[PDB]
DNA sequence: AGGCGTTTTT
DNA sequence: CCGCAC
């Protein structure tokens, strides 16, 4: 039996999804289709420009409508075409339960008339230049309305939105009203009390006052940041904050005592007034990034006063054409008792030192600290030390060089206690010094570094917590046994990306530190060439996975007995990376030298034309094979043999033009099948044996099937249909004549 | 005539 | 195969 909505898709939680399907009109459905089972109909960037009163008459209980982008203004549409949408008046009033609908990105001038049953409304990106109260007549649910980017560089309109003074009053429910990018130079006049979130950024209203925010003592969110912007700041078009601007009365927000968040970003800040936060006694957020405060954050009194506030964003606040040699931050700053989160980043500060922070030092709450591209080339890391909340500080992207004068395979330290970020800074060696009084520290990131050392084990003596060390792109020469054995508690270690060493033609290398790591659960050899003159064994007891991908064991397999039992010393090892390794052949032996603890092998990449199937069983325990970006002709040569214990398989970006009767039929645990992007003009139970009901994914789209009257795969599809993402829309014809790129359901073949 | 196309936010 | 200790 059919896909019940075609050309759309059947979702979980009544979703129909019809989306990027280039439909002209909305799809009415078969009238046997459980159209009262819908609750939701996605219809995003289709190219529909004329809605009727009959579109959505049988949906009797949707509750959600996405018709985003659709007809695009021209601004908007990626070639600038124009487009203007028309909406017969009962278009929507036809659907009294809908509470959420998305007009967004489509040429429209009016409001359409809405049920009132409606609780969201979104006309961001629209050409409606005005609302006046008869635009939301009886919408007294109505308690989200986003309606961003009418007027701006990219949507113009030649003058400003106007909201008519007191035109949403009759919103009695409404908590969140957003006009972004609209050309506003004055905040709307009486606004519904009952709002909780006003979002105003990037217009142009660079004077603000208490009058300008009457009656809206309910809000717990204002953002009126970006209405006088650093253009030298900027990377889209930006028009410069005139001068003496912008101008913020002391009193703007001190009846809104319920405010959590306040938002000044990009208002050309040149100084703090303190009364702007008095009576601001629930703020928990203060957003003043992409000002002028450089200056204002080494004296300003202006935090005194905010014992709540957790989260400070003072990023980008710069001085023009300049970095400081040295950052004071006002003793001020010690008083911000719940501050858990302070962002700093891109200040441009020539040093970090014990002066900087010690107002920080004794916040007890202060867990994530943002000290990225400051251009900081000296920095005395202890400062840290007696932090007492301290689980996060971010230092990439500077120039520090030293002291003072898939998570299966690399795991990440979100969930850890304590992470420096020192990435992206110009370390050439690791002197033990610079990490004297981080001990607690349980991760270090040093990728993108220029680290060109002989690691020897007396470069980490002191990170005795240490259980995450990412080394990624550097030039680290393996040589020395004793690498990293400073670090007893190492469990995962990312050497990948450090090539220069082992492109050196006719220098060897020396990997046996690997087996004096006791607890390495992880390690990643990737992208780093490896192709001749190395240990002939990777030995470990530990070991659980290695990304060895992006290196040439084609070269080291090729060069006799040498290299054919390289991972065999690795005793625990359940996960392994061979992809792009240039492998165009694999011995059966050299398959069994694999460890027989494996679970996954990815091969992903690489330029096999043949696999001999039955060499599976030389691996007992595999689960999950990836042979995907291969050249397989195709699924022969044996078939997958008996007892293999084998869930997800992977053949997809192959050439496989059929495959052998009872191919699949002995993998009795095969839940995942993807036979994707691959030369398949059919798809047959035959290969399955009649098991084919047990995959619970079966992927078959982008092949040229063959689409012939009464064929044999479109009831066999049908079938399982289950376990075929897509199937409705992404499983293609690739002949006969005008069939060739047309879904398989183009037509009825049955 | 309409087409374009997976488009975050700035 | 990178200051070892013919
Ligand atoms: C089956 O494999 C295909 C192709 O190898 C997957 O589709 C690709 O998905 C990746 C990321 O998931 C994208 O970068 C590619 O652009 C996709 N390519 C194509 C041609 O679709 C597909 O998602 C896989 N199927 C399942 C069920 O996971
Ligand atoms: C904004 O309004 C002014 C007129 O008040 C106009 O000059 C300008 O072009 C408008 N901006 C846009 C993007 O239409
Ligand atoms: C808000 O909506 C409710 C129904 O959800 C309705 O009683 C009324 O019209 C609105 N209430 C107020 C206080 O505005
Ligand atoms: C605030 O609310 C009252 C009605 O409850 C009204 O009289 C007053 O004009 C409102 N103020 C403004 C500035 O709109
Ligand atoms: C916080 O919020 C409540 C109302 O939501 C308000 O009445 C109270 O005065 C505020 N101030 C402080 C200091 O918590
Ligand atoms: C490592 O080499 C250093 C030179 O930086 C040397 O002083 C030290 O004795 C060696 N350390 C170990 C643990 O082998
Ligand atoms: C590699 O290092 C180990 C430990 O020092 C050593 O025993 C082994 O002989 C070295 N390999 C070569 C080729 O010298
Ligand atoms: C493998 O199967 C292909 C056909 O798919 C055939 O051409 C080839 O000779 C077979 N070789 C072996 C060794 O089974
Ligand atoms: C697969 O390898 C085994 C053992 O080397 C051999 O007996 C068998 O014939 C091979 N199969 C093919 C199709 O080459």
């Amino acid at each position: 039996t059919l896909p019940p909505f075609l050309p759309c898709e059947l979702q979980p939680h009544g979703l129909v999804n019809c989306n990027w399907l280039f439909l002209k009109s909305v799809p009415h459905f078969s009238a046997a289709a459980p159209r009262d089972n819908v609750t939701s109909l996605s219809l995003l960037s289709n190219r529909i420009h004329h809605l009727h009163d009959s579109d959505f008459a049988q949906l009797s209980n949707l509750q959600k409508l996405n018709l985003k982008w659709n007809c695009p203004p021209a601004g908007l549409s990626p070639m600038h075409f124009p487009c203007h949408m028309t909406i017969e008046p009962n278009t929507f009033l036809a659907v009294p339960t809908l509470e959420e609908l998305n007009l967004s990105y489509n040429g429209i001038t009016t409001v359409p008339a809405l049920p009132s049953s409606l609780v969201s409304l979104i006309l961001s990106r629209t050409n409606i230049l005005q609302l006046d109260p008869t635009s939301l007549t009886g919408l007294h649910a109505l308690r989200f309305l986003y309606m961003d980017g009418n007027c701006y560089y990219k949507n113009p309109c030649g003058r400003a939105l106007e909201v008519a003074p007191g035109a949403l009053l009759g919103l009695g429910n409404l908590t969140h009203l957003s006009l972004k990018y609209n050309n506003l130079t004055t905040v709307p006049r009486s606004l519904p009390p009952s709002l909780e979130y006003l979002l105003l950024s990037y217009n142009h209203i660079v004077t603000l006052a208490p009058e300008d925010l009457a009656n809206l003592t309910a809000l717990r969110v204002l953002d009126v940041g970006g209405n006088c912007r650093r253009c030298d700041h900027a990377r889209n078009p930006c028009v410069e904050c005139p001068h003496k601007f912008p101008q913020l009365h002391s009193d703007t927000f001190s009846h809104l005592s319920r405010l959590e968040g306040l938002v000044l970003k990009d208002s050309s800040l040149y100084q703090l007034n303190p009364r702007w936060f008095r009576g601001l006694g629930n703020l928990t957020v203060l957003d003043l990034s992409e000002n002028f405060l450089y200056d204002c954050i080494t004296k300003t009194k202006a935090f005194q006063g905010l014992a709540q506030l957790r989260r400070l964003n003072l990023s980008f606040n710069y001085h023009k054409k300049v970095s400081f040699a040295h950052l004071t931050l006002a003793p001020s700053f010690g008083s911000l008792l719940s501050l858990q989160e302070l962002d700093m980043h891109g200040i441009f500060f020539r040093s970090l030192s014990q002066k900087t922070l010690q107002p920080l030092a004794r916040l007890p709450m202060l867990q994530r600290l943002y000290l990225q591209m400051n251009f900081i080339n000296q920095a005395q890391l202890g400062i840290f030390k007696d932090f007492p909340g301290l689980r996060y500080i971010d230092l990439s992207d500077n120039r520090i060089s030293g002291a003072v004068e898939s998570e299966d395979f690399m795991p990440s330290c979100k969930n850890l206690s304590f992470t420096l970020d020192l990435s992206r800074n110009n370390l050439v060696t690791v002197q033990p010094e610079m990490f004297a009084q981080l001990s607690r520290l349980q991760c270090l990131r040093l990728s993108h570094n220029s680290i060109s050392q002989a690691v020897n084990g007396s470069q980490f003596v002191p990170l005795t917590s240490l259980q995450v060390l990412d080394l990624s792109h550097n030039k680290l020469d393996l040589y020395h046994g004793r690498s990293f054995t400073e670090l007893p508690r190492l469990e995962a270690l990312d050497l990948s990306y450090n090539s220069q060493p082992f492109s050196m033609r006719g220098v060897g290398h020396n990997l046996s530190f690997v087996a004096q790591l006791p607890t390495l659960r992880y390690l990643s050899l990737a992208h780093n060439g490896i192709h001749s003159r190395v240990s002939q064994q990777l030995c470990s007891t530990s070991l659980w996975a290695l990304d060895f991908s992006g290196n040439s064991l084609s070269q080291m397999w090729a060069e006799g007995d040498l290299y054919l039992r390289f991972f065999q010393g690795l005793r625990s090892l359940i996960r392994l990376d061979l992809s792009q390794n240039r492998l165009h052949t694999l011995l059966p032996c050299t398959l069994g030298n694999l460890p027989k603890s494996l679970q996954l092998l990815r091969l992903r990449n690489n330029y096999l034309a043949f696999f001999n199937w039955s060499s599976l069983t030389l691996l007992p325990n595999l689960e999950t094979l990836d042979l995907a970006g291969n050249q397989l002709k195709a699924l022969s040569n044996g078939s997958l043999p008996s007892g293999t214990q084998l869930q997800r398989l992977d053949v997809s970006r192959n050439s496989i033009i059929f495959v052998v009767p009872g191919f699949f039929a002995l993998a009795t645990r095969l839940r995942e099948l993807n036979l994707s992007a691959n030369a398949l003009r059919t798809v047959e139970p035959s290969w399955f044996g009649f098991l084919a009901g047990s995959l619970e994914v079966l992927d078959v789209s982008a092949n040229p099937l063959h689409c012939a009257c009464g064929a044999a795969f479109v009831d066999f599809l049908l079938q399982v249909q289950a376990a075929v993402p897509g199937l409705p829309s992404r499983v293609k014809c690739g002949s006969p004549g005008q069939l060739q790129g047309r879904s398989i359901f183009a037509q009825d073949l049955r």
